[PDB]
């Protein structure tokens, strides 16, 4: 509740970091799983190296207080782990300590018991076991999913953090199969691509809004989530990127207004993988990662540092009551060219996802 701006805002500036990098590329991630790790991370440190991470994470430490920081990322994992409720979401981070350390019971205690997330200690003298460790562990999170996520670790590795995140949810109101198919996709002011398209003819949670001079579509998830697409209109995708904010998605997740519309939406699956420590750096977030690194919550009399950092968010998107619909005219809004997307837990409206389509079959 209390930190949702501030994780809305780290969205922003994530996203907007990445998408200076390329514009090819189909951007991808998790605002709420990055910044949940790194806020866990912070347990561990002091100082200066402590507050670069909540700052990095756009929390202004002079006005809110480190307890309810902790405590809004504490009632978020309930909701995203709640046993009873839906969702189909599968995420979860894990630290990886060199043995030989000796490590401060209370550091553990707080990663298993506040964030409820996983230590592991392992021989990094061994540097290719080592990973084959941490990427066993990805790849047994994610069923499978996430194979070989660490390509790389330099040889001094002590301490190594991955964060993953596998979304699969099923639609409140489905796609018929029989109707999805093989449709061109925009990748240029001239060239097209063939991708499958889904398509249905309903009463959607769709508009055209002028500030963002794009078309808006709201989708429900089984479970407490919503998805939201933004269709830039012709040459207006960055202006839309540069628009966007915290109130205007509050104002659009307001909304309960449907319309008739002919929908076309491709069915796809996306993923995305960062380096942290390149990508956090540019946000400020360099000392946990230096020789200087201050993590004596972690340690108490050996230096320590954190040399790899990873994230990899993965996406599908498929087909998946009695509706009324009026015979005029319905908008075609076709999903067929790059647009921009964010998936919203509906509890607490934290972003979970954030991501761009450039090519969906890439």
């Amino acid at each position: 509740n209390k930190i949702t701006p501030n994780l809305a805002e780290f969205a922003f500036s994530l996203y907007r970091q990445l998408a200076h990098q390329s514009n090819s590329t189909n951007i991808f991630f998790s605002p709420v799983s990055i910044a949940t790790a790194f806020a866990m991370l912070s347990l561990g440190t002091k100082a200066d190296t402590h507050d670069e991470i909540l700052e990095g994470l756009n929390f202004n430490l002079t006005e809110i207080p480190e307890a309810q920081i902790h405590e809004g990322f504490q009632e978020l994992l309930r909701t995203l782990n709640q046993p009873d409720s839906q969702l189909q979401l599968t995420f979860g981070n894990g630290l990886f300590l060199s043995e030989g350390l000796k490590l401060v019971d209370k550091f553990l205690e707080d990663v298993k018991k506040l964030y409820h997330s996983e230590a592991f200690t392992v021989n990094f003298g061994d540097t290719e076991e080592a990973k084959k460790q941490i990427n066993d562990y990805v790849e047994k999170g994610t069923q499978g999913k996430i194979v070989d996520l660490v390509k790389e670790l330099d040889r001094d590795t002590v301490f190594a953090l991955v964060n993953y995140i596998f979304f699969k949810g099923k639609w409140e109101r489905p796609f018929e199969v029989k109707d999805t198919e093989e449709e061109d996709f925009h990748v240029d002011q001239v060239t097209t691509v063939k991708v499958p398209m889904m398509k249905r003819l309903g009463m959607f949670n769709i508009q055209h809004c002028k500030k963002l001079s794009s078309w808006v579509l709201l989708m429900k998830y089984l479970g407490n989530a919503t998805a939201i697409f933004f269709l830039p209109d012709e040459g207006k995708l960055q202006h839309l990127e540069n628009e966007l904010t915290h109130d205007i998605i509050t104002k659009f997740l307001e909304n309960e207004d449907r319309r008739s519309a002919s929908l076309h939406l491709p069915k796809l699956s996306i993923t995305g993988t960062y380096d942290l420590k390149s990508v956090l750096g540019q946000l400020g977030i360099t000392k946990v990662f230096s020789n200087g690194a201050d993590l004596s919550g972690v340690t108490e009399e050996a230096p320590l540092k954190l040399s790899k950092a990873v994230h990899k968010a993965v996406l599908t998107i498929d087909e998946k009551f009695l509706e009324a619909i009026p015979m005029s005219i319905p908008p075609e809004v076709k999903f067929n060219k790059p647009f921009v997307f964010l998936m919203i837990e509906q509890n607490t409206k934290s972003p979970l996802f954030m991501g761009k389509v450039v090519n969906p079959t890439q």
